[PDB]
């Protein structure tokens, strides 16, 4: 990034506490000296061969984005070989921090989390990026319990993996047009978020994804095949109509029948008067 | 281990390099003489800390397919960091040294080339393989008139990238189905060689293929256009309507539409009475 700081970070924030990392990297709660603000920053070693493609473009992600459902940038560091990402703290952590202490959520509490989710998707989406990593572990909940999108380290690897691809495609005048086009674009699209939406409603409902304790590489197998049927809540009597539905149209299995972040924002379930920040308060008072 | 067959000894003990033929999508090929058969082989070098990932994989693919229509294997050397794959010499060389010599190819021997590169694009897509290079270089014609196939470095390289994937894909519980069929499958499936068949069939009628005097980048970015066209043969009046309509079928744009390669068969330019290897003989006399 042309805009990166020259300088130690430890300058402007004092590194409170180790928080574990993301796809990449290692994240601190730190605060800033001018005025007490917490940050998150997020630390990734540099080495002199490094390729600087993945980390290029999320910052570019960051930089670019300018809404309130995904986490604030408030610049990068560079200093003695370790790159800083400076980001937005969000005090009671993420979703699965929460429901791991709290135990599952309610409708009205999860319908507030996939509106907000759905407004920064909807946004995300308007400016031709793709979150690809969405689950209750990148959605963070702030002390005012007001959601944020964290965490685009797989959707730069894409990026950059996409850009890698244009590099070394060859001669392409033998090449059919779709093999041109996942080159260019990949093979599949954003829609792919509203099916992680759809499983994460779940997750906030269950404490756990569909088949989350039977093997990795099976579930990626049976996804595959053309008999695949699209989970569902498992507690049927305990869910209102609408949150069912709301799980039947974002779990669509193919994506040109899936609606969009846009069109999901005026679903029954989000578009529902009494949806605020007052559910999650609620949330958190249960876990002090 | 890149080959559990392979020859821990240098090629040159066995064989006589006597010329430098170019290189395929990697490595050198040299035309050499087995010291106690006297037989013609092509060797292909290869440098190999590395990862032998595609070396394997190619070397696999050479030693499962058992086709009168690919390229004969010998084995394998591996002597002071070079690996050395040793294949069918083939006499007369690609058809791209035929077509550059000899002009354009007649009508009917362009389809029994169509019709010998069909029965082995069958053969290997049965056995879940796909060449992904087909062109007039990686279509060789022995001193028997046989037509083989080619390279298949592009093939092993896909390969290697789908096994990469697999391995650090992650956690798949949130993944729509689309994301994890490219991730085990690609986003495009056998029929690509289909559409390169197309191509090559126009690259031995005109010496070229289309657009071959188009930048690759725009070339490339228009085939991900809503009205693109597939290219079709220049002159008209030069060739039949059974070469038309193979090409018309063949670049079918949409790979749902695309017929198979078995398919392709029973197509009226390939299934005519008169292909024989005598078409081939008749082109090989012209080149003396
Ligand atoms: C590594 C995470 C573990 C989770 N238990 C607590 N996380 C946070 N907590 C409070 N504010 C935060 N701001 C940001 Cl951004 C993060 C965050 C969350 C997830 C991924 C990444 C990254 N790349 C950063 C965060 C950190
Ligand atoms: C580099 C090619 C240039 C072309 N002019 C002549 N080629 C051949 N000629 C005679 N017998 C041959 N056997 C095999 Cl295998 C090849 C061959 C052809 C194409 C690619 C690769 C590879 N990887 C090997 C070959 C070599």
């Amino acid at each position: 990034d042309p805009d990166i700081f020259n300088r130690d970070p430890r300058d402007h924030y004092d590194l409170l506490q180790r928080l574990g990392g993301g796809t990449y990297g290692e994240v601190f709660k730190a605060r800033d000296k001018v005025s007490g603000d917490l940050v998150a920053l997020k630390m990734v070693k540099m080495e002199p061969d490094d390729d600087v493609s993945t980390l290029q473009k999320e910052i570019l992600i960051l930089k670019t984005c300018r809404h309130a459902n995904i986490v604030a940038y408030h610049g990068s560091y560079l200093w003695l070989q370790k790159l800083w990402i400076c980001m937005e703290f969000c005090g009671a952590g993420s979703l699965q921090d929460i429901y791991q202490v709290t135990g599952s959520l309610s409708e009205l509490q999860i319908s507030y989390v996939c509106r907000e989710v759905l407004q920064g998707l909807a946004y995300l989406h308007s400016q031709k990026k793709i979150h690809r990593d969405i689950k209750g572990a990148n959605i963070l909940i702030n002390d005012a319990g007001e959601v944020r999108l964290a965490d685009f380290g797989i959707s730069a690897q894409i990026g950059a993996e996409l850009a890698r691809r244009l590099e070394f495609i060859g001669t392409p005048y033998w090449m059919a047009p779709e093999v041109a086009a996942v080159a260019l674009k990949g093979g599949y699209n954003e829609l792919c978020d509203i099916w992680s939406l759809g499983i994460t409603a779940i997750e906030l409902a269950e404490l756990q994804p569909p088949l989350f304790d039977v093997h990795p590489l099976r579930v990626l197998f049976l996804m595959t095949k053309s008999g695949y049927q699209p989970p569902r809540l498992k507690e049927k009597g305990k869910w209102s109509a609408a949150f069912h539905n709301f799980i039947k149209v974002t779990l669509t299995k193919s994506p040109k029948k899936r609606p969009s972040a846009t069109k999901m924002l005026s679903h029954q379930l989000v578009s529902q008067p009494g949806l605020n920040r007052g559910l999650i308060l609620d949330l958190l008072d249960k876990l002090k």
